[PDB]
């Protein structure tokens, strides 16, 4: 929707598919989906559409990014990713970055997101402090979300199931479990248990629960819960326009 996917090179084509499946093995073996998808949704995460800054264009491998608090972890998630990018020098980190966040994806059994190449990786990282604050709320999230990467309150409770998958550290946020009974696998679940309240061993965030007092959020999480393929659907069509972010217009 509104975009225009640059022409790239049959050598570079080749390379994605190439780069699609090498992504799938290598994140299956290392169990690291969660990960991955962290790192692909931090580097999307920080375009601001009003300065055109940020986005999904390969800088979150940058020291300097990897050492905002909200990316405490990330810099494992490059490390791992390192060997395999120097397969495929053709492709552009952002590309690549966002390839594995759409294979994090499909590997747990979620839905398929398209994936477009070309994004040019850019040379600055954005400021720190764009994405979203664990103890804040509905406001904060439309802040974000919302005046800052331009998506919609759809897309706000979507995005926010793929906590369906990982877990928070005590060492990296300071929160500190899974959401969810499998968090190797994609699917509604994370609606499931943020409606069924406080489960032991099972982790909720102020953010989340922002999610069930809003009069907007609160239908969503509702069908959600209900209609995972819904939910699939919605999250796809998040996920690409994250991932697509300041890129093809
Ligand atoms: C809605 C606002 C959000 C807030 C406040 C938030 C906050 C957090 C926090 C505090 C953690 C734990 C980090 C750690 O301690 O390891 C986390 C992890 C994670 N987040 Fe979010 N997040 C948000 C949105 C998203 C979005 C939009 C996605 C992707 C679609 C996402 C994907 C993940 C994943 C997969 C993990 C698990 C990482 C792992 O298992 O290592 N989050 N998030
Ligand atoms: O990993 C995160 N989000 O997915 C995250 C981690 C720490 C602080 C804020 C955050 O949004
Ligand atoms: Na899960």
């Amino acid at each position: 929707s509104g975009k225009s996917y640059p022409t790239v090179s049959a050598d570079y084509q080749k390379a994605v598919e190439k780069a699609k499946k090498k992504l799938r093995g290598f994140i299956a073996e290392k169990r690291c989906a969660p990960l991955m998808l962290r790192l692909a949704w931090h580097s999307a995460g920080t375009f601001d559409k009003g300065t055109k800054t940020g986005g999904p264009f390969g800088t979150i491998k940058h020291p300097a990014e990897l050492a905002h608090s909200a990316n405490n972890g990330l810099d494992i998630a490059v490390r791992l990713l390192e060997p395999l990018k120097a397969e495929f020098p053709i492709l552009s980190y952002a590309d690549f970055y966002q390839l594995a966040g759409v294979v994090a994806v499909e590997v747990t059994g979620g839905p398929e997101v398209p994936f477009h190449p070309g994004r040019e990786d850019k040379p600055e990282p954005p400021p720190e402090g764009r994405l979203p604050d664990a103890t804040k709320g509905s406001d904060h999230l439309r802040d974000v979300f919302g005046k800052a990467m331009g998506l919609t309150d759809q897309d706000i409770v979507a995005l926010s199931g793929g906590h369906t998958i990982g877990a928070a550290h005590k060492e990296r946020s300071g929160f500190e479990g899974p959401w969810t009974s499998n968090p190797l696998i994609f699917d509604n679940s994370y609606f499931t248990e943020l409606l069924s309240g406080e489960k032991e061993g099972l982790l909720q965030l102020p953010s989340d629960k922002a999610l069930l007092s809003d009069p907007v959020f609160r239908p969503l999480v509702d069908k959600y819960a209900a209609d995972e393929d819904a939910f699939f659907a919605d999250y796809a069509e998040a996920h690409q326009k994250l991932s697509e972010l300041g890129f093809a217009d």
